[PDB]
């Protein structure tokens, strides 16, 4: 393969078989476009999601360093903190989570239910902060405290979106390419774009495996101006570590996340209702509902390169449905 | 070979590949015994569970008879209603759910979060009743009213547990035999025993594929005296349908569900905490927490036939964690 360098990296096995790639016949009949879905929401640990693919690489690295503790950061309802805390429990590592409340809510289900409930079941040590103004710096400061309490911490950045963690999405792109050879004319792929490892890993893999496909990131927290340089830097870092070329443009749509990270919106929630009622698929208010709202509007406004099939990357997130209900 | 008549029943494809069968090393270390887990909680539709295995057969049968509406019953937080509603939404079938509040709670997360919240996403028609005093009669009365609107209803009993729904768990037993072949010599299998389709279908399959394995049902709702005839009637009806005999004794432990169906207990809670903290695995207060508290106590009191490996069937249930929090 041109991606054989992927095999050099130590990785734990958290997923196993390739997740399903399915046609959505009802959604496709409704929108008048062929739509497929990559089910990375079915990864098998603690209600699943896209970060288990990153943690395969990140946590192998932690064990190679002989760490006994994983430290990461996110919102109170972060799916990434959730998955990290579940993998720590599975492997008998301590977990420390630096959390913020990004939306100033006092609603009890946001503060205590959904992913935050699961953190307690996993004996995660919780450190609250007023704001994740500089997450890398704050995690480093924290890790140095914890190391001085007798532990050996390993720091996973927000979203696990380092180049190493993003190799999980180069892996997802290999599965996608294998599964789409039985999909005449896949034109576009749509994914939420936040901390950017998913988007950037897909970007590097799909450039090599499926070069005619257009990868669109629907932003969940930032403008195209603020987000593009982030995704490009990661794209280049991953491709460097794989000794691959990466010249593809990064495409981002920023119209779908207002009024901010972590705040549900109407088109988001209508997309969650559409996917649940037509296909029995569960999206989420923060990431995948907004990304799907984007895919749907892309159809409406003819925003894609052509009218051909569209593959949606389901990255997970559905446990937050229970935290966001009935409102925040 | 002896389960061959199983291929005669039409069945839809909901599950796809065999679900994981995993060793639990951290729980095995704590309990002093080899514990493996069959991950039927990762079946890929709408948060998963044991009922997708029965719905493959039941919904195939609905479609063959030209039915366009599924009608079933359970508690407000039933996982079975939730799975049925999701498969209905996926196939463009109407779904009507007769629900009761079995525990008399007014707690808002029980009334409106968890599985209950998912049903509204799947456009389920909800029919409340005061109590499921005669669910088969009550479903028929409902079906008469629904047919009067021009719908073509197919009634699925509580839990899906007819002999035909049970065939899902005869199939499960084939998977488990294959997965354990030349990998582990199982001694015992533990599963929750409620409406009894899972218990009975495993009983038939295991008697024929792994006749020396002891299968233990842990009741979730009834004493041994009240539950055993239900499991035996299914067991015999399933065997009848497959042209087989089933001479095995049904085994049931009833010490772990008090004070009743859907009421959490301390040992259940402690089993949920142990599995999350040691293995990153999520159980549930109604079914699997109680079945795992039974497994634990079975080991503590030497209730099993020997000291050999035990397979726990994880039948799902975790969305209820969000409905039971913070209390009922
Ligand atoms: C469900 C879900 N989907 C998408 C994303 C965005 O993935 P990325 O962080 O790789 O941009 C996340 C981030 N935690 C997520 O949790
Ligand atoms: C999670 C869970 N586990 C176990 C059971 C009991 O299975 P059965 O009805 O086949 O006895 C149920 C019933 N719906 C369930 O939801």
């Amino acid at each position: 393969m041109p991606l054989h360098h992927l095999t050099r990296f130590p990785r734990l096995e958290f997923i196993g078989a390739p997740t399903p790639l399915e046609y959505l016949p009802r959604l496709s009949d409704y929108l008048g476009r062929e739509i497929y879905i990559k089910r990375d929401d079915v990864t098998p640990i603690a209600m699943g999601g896209n970060k288990l693919r990153k943690l395969e690489f990140l946590v192998a690295d932690a064990l190679r360093e002989g760490a006994d503790t994983l430290i990461t950061a996110g919102a109170i309802q972060s799916n990434h903190v959730r998955q990290t805390a579940a993998v720590a429990a599975k492997l008998g590592l301590h977990c420390v989570a630096l959390l913020e409340n990004p939306i100033g809510t006092t609603a009890e289900n946001y503060l205590t239910n959904g992913n935050r409930l699961l953190l307690d079941l996993f004996n995660t040590q919780i450190e609250m902060c007023d704001a994740l103004t500089d997450p890398d710096a704050q995690l480093q400061t924290l890790a140095t405290r914890i190391e001085a309490q007798g532990f050996r911490p390993y720091v996973i950045p927000v979203g696990g979106s380092s180049a190493l963690g993003a190799m999980g999405y180069v892996e997802s792109a290999l599965e996608i390419a294998q599964q789409c050879e039985e999909v005449v004319g896949l034109s576009s792929v749509v994914v939420a774009s936040g901390s950017a490892g998913t988007h950037a890993g897909l970007a590097v893999g799909l450039e090599h495996l499926m070069p005619d496909v257009e990868l669109i990131g629907v932003t969940v927290s930032r403008s195209v101006a603020e987000q593009k340089p982030k995704v490009i830097a990661l794209q280049q870092a991953i491709a460097g570590q794989l000794a691959l070329t990466a010249t593809a443009d990064i495409h981002l749509w920023d119209d779908y996340f207002a009024p901010g990270y972590g705040v549900p919106n109407d088109a988001g929630m209508e997309a969650v209702k559409l996917l649940a009622s037509l296909e029995g698929v569960l999206l989420d208010p923060v990431y995948t509902g907004k990304a799907m709202a984007g895919l749907i509007d892309g159809i409406s406004q003819k925003r894609f390169n052509d009218d051909g099939p569209i593959l949606f990357i389901h990255t997970g997130g559905a446990p937050a449905l229970f935290a966001y209900h009935p409102h925040v």
